[PDB]
């Protein structure tokens, strides 16, 4: 099982994040989107694309339940993944830690750069819909809103320490 599983919108700084935690604590980083291209040979877009959101997921999950069970470092999960049910119940026990921002600084940050004209109106719209998804499977909630990326690690190490 993954010392963590990583969850966080475009612009909560995840994929950074995951490669510092990771370095911090001398384990392996997987990230599920880049699973998925070297199992498939496929792009993201082109699954994507041509296939359909419903069949990406579906491919997304098998994924994910198999990096869940194997895999024992940082685990960086796509950012749609918690939209599939069978996700959401596959990371039940495990450590997740949420990388939390607001959607004034989402946009901030991004936005919605990351559709043509209205990719801004969109992305308020992702992550209406992801961010309560993040807070049900979360089990550490960690505001990114502010902190530096060495300071949001420093703070999930410090939640995460192992006895004696
Ligand atoms: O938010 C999303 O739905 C996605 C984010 C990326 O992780 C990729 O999994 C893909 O672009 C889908």
């Amino acid at each position: 099982a993954p010392k963590a599983v990583l969850v966080g919108l475009p612009g909560s700084g995840k994929s950074t994040i995951g490669r510092r935690l990771a370095k911090a604590l001398g384990v392996g980083l997987l990230d599920t989107d880049v699973a998925i291209e070297q199992r498939t040979g496929r792009s993201i877009a082109d699954i994507f694309a041509t296939d359909g959101e419903q069949e990406f997921r579906r491919i997304e999950e098998d994924v994910v339940r198999a990096a869940l069970a194997d895999h024992d470092g940082v685990l960086s999960l796509g950012g749609g993944a918690v939209t599939s049910p069978g996700v959401r119940a596959a990371l039940a026990g495990h450590t997740v830690v949420y990388l939390e921002i607001s959607a004034a600084e989402g946009v901030r940050r991004t936005g919605g750069n990351t559709a043509g004209p209205d990719r801004a109106e969109k992305y308020r719209a992702l992550m209406a819909k992801r961010a309560p998804l993040y807070r049900r499977v979360a089990t550490m909630r960690v505001d990114t809103n502010r902190r530096n990326p060495g300071a949001v690690v420093r703070h999930i190490l410090s939640r995460l320490q192992v006895p004696s």
